[PDB]
Parts: C-alpha cells; sequence; structure tokens
C-alpha cells in the first residue's frame, strides 16, 4: 500500500554512494548487529492508530537514546555520525534504515529493497512501545500487530534478526549470542530455538514464546527447515518494518 515519494537525482546518487561506504564501514567495524538493532528496534515505535513514532530518525535524539530499552544504541548513533556528515543531503531517517539494510547484506543475508524519502521528525515517540524480552506471544501481537500493523509471519521472520549479534549484561541485562555464528546472517537462530538451550547461547523469553504459539510454531519449523523461505519472508518483513508510517 506504498506510494514512495520522488527524490532528486542528487538524493539517489547520495543513497548509492552511502550504501557502498556503509558496506565497508560496517564490515570493518564488525558492527552489523548493532546497526541492525538501531534500524529495527527504532522502527518499532510505530503506532498505526495514531500514526506516531516509527523509522524517522528520532532515535538520534539524546531523549530517545536515554530510554532504558535503547541502552547501547548511543554507540551506534556515534559510530555513524562521521559517515553521515559525508552525506548531508540524506535524512538521518533514511541513513539509519540504509545502515540496517546493509547490516543484513554484508553478513550474508537477503537483499532487502530500500526506497528513499523518509523525513526527519521533530518529536520522539513516548517511551515503552518497544517489544519486551520477558513477555510472550500476546505481547508480541500487541506490539507488532496492534501497534505496528505487521503480521504473525512478519513477527517470526523478524525475530530471526537475532541470528546476528548478542545481548550484553550492561545493556539489556541478558548476555551472549543467539547463535554460534553471530556475524553470519542465516537460519541458525531457528535451528537453535528448536534444539533446546545449548550452553553458551542465549534465548530470550520473547524468543521462547515463538515455540509455544500455534501460529508462530509452524513458521519457526518452516524457517529451520528452509533457509530460502526464511530469507524470502525476512526480506519482506524487514522492508515493511523499515517502511512503517512512510509512504502510507
Ligand atoms: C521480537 C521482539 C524483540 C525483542 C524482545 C528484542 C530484544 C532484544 C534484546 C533484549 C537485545 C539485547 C540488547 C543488548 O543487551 O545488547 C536485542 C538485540 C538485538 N536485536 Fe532485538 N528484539 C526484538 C526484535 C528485533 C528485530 C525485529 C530485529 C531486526 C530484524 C532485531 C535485531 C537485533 C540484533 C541484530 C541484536 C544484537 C545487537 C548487538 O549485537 O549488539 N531485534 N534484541
Ligand atoms: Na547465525
Amino acid at each position: 500500500g506504498k506510494s514512495y515519494p520522488t527524490v532528486s537525482a542528487d538524493y539517489q546518487k547520495a543513497v548509492e554512494k552511502a550504501k557502498k561506504k556503509l558496506r565497508g564501514f560496517i564490515a570493518e567495524k564488525r558492527c552489523a548487529p548493532l546497526m541492525l538493532r538501531l534500524a529495527a528496534h527504532s522502527a518499532g515505535t510505530f503506532d498505526k492508530g495514531t500514526k506516531t513514532g516509527g523509522p524517522f530518525g528520532t532515535i538520534k535524539h539524546p531523549a530517545e537514546l536515554a530510554h532504558s530499552a535503547n541502552n547501547g544504541l548511543d554507540i551506534a548513533v556515534r559510530l555513524l555520525e562521521p559517515l553521515k556528515a559525508e552525506f548531508p543531503i540524506l535524512s538521518y531517517a533514511d541513513f539509519y534504515q540504509l545502515a540496517g539494510v546493509v547490516a543484513v547484506e554484508v553478513t550474508g543475508g537477503p537483499e532487502v529493497p530500500f526506497h528513499p524519502g523518509r523525513e526527519d521528525k521533530p518529536e520522539p515517540p513516548p517511551e515503552g512501545r518497544l517489544p519486551d524480552a520477558t513477555k510472550g506471544s500476546d505481547h508480541l501481537r500487541d506490539v507488532f500487530g496492534k501497534a505496528m500493523g505487521l503480521t504473525d509471519q512478519d513477527i517470526v521472520a523478524l525475530s530471526g534478526g537475532h541470528t546476528i549479534g548478542a545481548a550484553h549484561k550492561e545493556r539489556s541485562g541478558f548476555e551472549g549470542p543467539w547463535t554460534s555464528n553471530p556475524l553470519i546472517f542465516d537460519n541458525s537462530y531457528f535451528t537453535e530455538l528448536l534444539s533446546g538451550e545449548k550452553e553458551g547461547l542465549l534465548q530470550l523469553p520473547s524468543d521462547k514464546a515463538l515455540l509455544s504459539d500455534p501460529v508462530f510454531r509452524p513458521l519457526v519449523d518452516k524457517y529451520a527447515a528452509d533457509e530460502d523461505a526464511f530469507f524470502a519472508d525476512y526480506a519482506e518483513a524487514h522492508q515493511k518494518l523499515s517502511e512503517l508510517g512512510f509512504a502510507d
């Protein structure tokens, strides 16, 4: 239901060049997971009823970074500032979604379609809209479904974003990678979810909720069995997420 806005040729040129520089920067710095977190976690403040929040660069604001659920994201914002300064024409909104798209690509993930044109919004959304790692399927549906307007399929596919990276005890309080290959985007997050708790690896209560739900569970099984089907559903979900409140 998207109608993407027109941007100038010079805008499109900056996106292409930013995309390449982001690949190099993110690969070298080994920060694909934190970048994916910044893009996705920050898009997830969207509330469809009121058309507030969402992927509009408000996460740059010290006020939104201060939200306890955003512990560590100030690192991400700080890391990107010098590169962003090379592309003054790009909104921060687009730049952070581009960094998320690139984070998935450089780690071996699918090519998520990207459309420019998000505008930087003045006011952060209220604290507390983010998914709670201690809660379950009802909470996931409240947040991704009722607020964001995403599907049950989207929920499971997006949870697979945890196939890269780790929790940190000084950030959320949780600790460790979800997989044995935390810089590799693949279906191992679902493989690990099915095989039970392996020593050294993390499952959040939000991750575990996927196994006990009658709708979520077939999706976990499908993705564990079929990485291509994961990659397809994932690219679809991530595009939608990055586009919440944008072009409709
Ligand atoms: C489903 C609801 C979600 C919950 C409850 C959740 C919760 C969390 C928590 C608690 C952390 C750890 C923060 C830390 O201690 O460093 C984390 C990290 C992460 N999240 Fe999520 N998240 C969710 C959705 C998503 C989505 C939709 C994506 C992107 C598709 C995503 C991508 C990531 C990545 C890549 C990391 C690792 C960051 C790093 O390595 O520093 N998450 N998540
Ligand atoms: Na992995």
